């Protein structure tokens, strides 16, 4: 459950744990908009298979990733998923260096956060005539 309205804006910090949310909403938007009932409950558990993760990228980016397993079963299979997303983003001009598909699969905040921290960038600053 995520809220979204136009109220008062004040200076406040969003610790690592706090960020996990901010991003969740940023993504969920791309999911719901595309008629996606299901939502992102645990950002750390929303990018462990790469499935739900790509469901957003392919949207915000408006592209399809054929390098996506689709149905992860093995501990490694899931990797390919997240991996494909990382390589797909890099080509778009998103700095992925430093991340680690493995870390993301485990649910390491520091990781997941880093992903949604760079991804959003790609979109931001997008003004075409």
């Amino acid at each position: 459950g995520s809220s979204g309205s136009s109220g008062k804006r004040k200076p406040v910090i969003h610790g690592l744990e706090d960020q996990k949310r901010i991003y969740t909403d940023w993504a969920n938007h791309y999911l719901a908009k595309s008629g996606h009932k299901r939502l992102i409950r645990d950002l750390q558990q929303d990018v462990t298979d790469g499935v739900l993760l790509a469901q957003i990228i392919q949207v915000v980016a408006n592209e399809k990733i054929e390098d996506i397993n689709g149905c992860p079963k093995n501990r490694s299979q899931m990797i390919e998923n997240i991996d494909a997303c990382l390589n797909f983003l890099a080509a778009k001009g998103i700095n992925i260096q430093g991340l680690s598909a493995e870390e993301i699969r485990n649910g390491n905040l520091k990781a997941i956060l880093g992903l949604f921290f760079s991804l959003s960038r790609y979109k931001q600053q997008q003004q075409q005539p």
